[PDB]
């Protein structure tokens, strides 16, 4: 019902395949995603607004991971 769905996300035209989580395509994300300048858009073609788990930990651990490599 709210977690048999599958993610809005194309990794390079692929539709990931790995269903949906509880997270949710925010604007943070899209900024995060911007700045990584990947091949991640946000699908038209869908309904919901809910990303995979994959793309959650991988999209937030980007600017979260450590604080200390040469400054
Ligand atoms: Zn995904």
């Amino acid at each position: 019902s709210n977690a048999g769905q599958l993610c809005c996300l194309r990794e390079d035209g692929e539709r990931c395949g790995r269903a949906a989580g509880n997270a949710s395509f925010s604007k943070r994300i899209q900024k995060s995603i911007s700045q990584k300048k990947v091949k991640i858009e946000l699908d038209k073609s869908a309904r919901h607004l809910y990303i995979c788990d994959y793309h959650k930990n991988l999209i937030q651990s980007v600017r979260n991971r450590r604080k200390r490599k040469g400054s």
